[PDB]
């Protein structure tokens, strides 16, 4: 009895300790080279093997030893593809993976160890898949609810695999005839991602589709502020607000963990017009599968 789609979820199916080994098919840096940091886009073969859907993600084992002799952990990443693939065939899972690079205070230049890895991943190299894993972020059974997906960065992922499958697709049960709103959010221009394919579906289906984009470095609002997520958002705070009093509302909030207070500050202050208060809504919301957040 769940307002997701969810009828025969599999999940970790293959486990950490014994993982599926895929080939990586392709591996494609996605955003410009101006960029504040490098974001890529890979495909991986496994052979219909790994039974994900929408909103899953799969863990994965970077090669190698760690710091005392011992092998990786693993690492999270949302599938940025839908359940047939990006090819179709049904044999393949992709990712939207961010390269993490820093200096600490000793003032050494830090590389994060398993984005490093898959972003050098050369296509034709196996990777440890483990998973999948996820019930949080699955689509509403309801081809009609109306979808508001909010994402920063790599956040877009699950939200590509959401769109593929409702705009890109023909199934035999799900056509999709609801309402699909995304909002991403991105520093410079040149850290937009998936934009064409956004746009296109945007074109193939102006009924059924809004596209928001929110470039902070670019981008000023109102009064000159700067174009943060929720301040793109606000901008159809009364409309956003209609939508949430509704049923068949579902909102999805994936990406970097500092997003959920600018976000939040928005809907208190456009809850209480209406005399309410933020917090012990959003309490309800959650409890009725309706407010749906993966951010880290
Ligand atoms: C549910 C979920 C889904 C995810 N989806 C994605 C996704 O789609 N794409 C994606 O790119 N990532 C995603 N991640 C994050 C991913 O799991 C990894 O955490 C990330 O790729 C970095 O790991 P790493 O192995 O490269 O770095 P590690 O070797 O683990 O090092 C990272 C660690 O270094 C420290 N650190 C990080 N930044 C700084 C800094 N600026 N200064 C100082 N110390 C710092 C932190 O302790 C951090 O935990 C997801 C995480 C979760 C939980």
């Amino acid at each position: 009895h769940s307002k997701k789609q969810d009828e025969n979820i599999v999940v970790n199916k293959f486990k950490p300790k014994e993982p599926y080994v895929g080939r990586c098919l392709l591996n494609t840096k996605i955003t410009g080279d101006d960029a504040p940091g490098e974001t890529w886009h890979m495909v991986f073969s496994t052979e219909g093997e790994v039974p994900y859907r929408e909103g899953q993600s799969i863990g994965i084992v970077p090669d190698g030893i760690d710091k005392n002799g011992k092998p990786h952990k693993l690492r999270l990443y949302s599938i940025a593809s839908s359940a047939i693939g990006d090819f179709g065939d049904s044999k393949t899972v992709s990712l939207c993976v961010k390269r993490l690079v820093y200096t600490n205070d000793a003032g050494e230049v830090v590389k994060g160890v398993c984005s490093n890895f898959l972003c050098d991943l050369k296509p034709g190299s196996e990777v440890k898949i483990t998973g999948p894993v996820g019930k949080e972020m699955l689509m509403p059974k309801d081809p009609n609810a109306t979808v508001i997906m909010l994402g920063t960065g790599t956040g877009i992922a699950p939200f590509r695999s959401f769109l593929w499958k409702m705009f890109f697709e023909k199934h035999e049960d799900y056509q999709f005839n609801g309402l699909a709103w995304l909002f991403l959010g991105v520093p410079t221009s040149s850290s937009l991602l998936y934009k064409e394919e956004f746009e296109k579906m945007k074109e193939k289906a102006p009924e059924n589709f809004r596209l928001d984009f929110a470039v902070s470095r670019e981008q000023v609002n109102d009064k000159g502020e700067k174009m943060y997520i929720q301040t793109r958002m606000a901008q159809y705070a009364e409309e956003l607000w209609e939508l949430l009093k509704k049923d068949n509302t579902f909102v999805y909030m994936c990406g970097l963990k500092g997003m959920e207070k600018g976000i939040d500050d928005i809907m208190v202050s456009l809850a209480a017009k209406d005399g309410i208060d933020w917090i012990e809504y959003k309490r309800t919301l959650k409890k009725a599968e309706q407010w749906n957040v993966e951010v880290y």
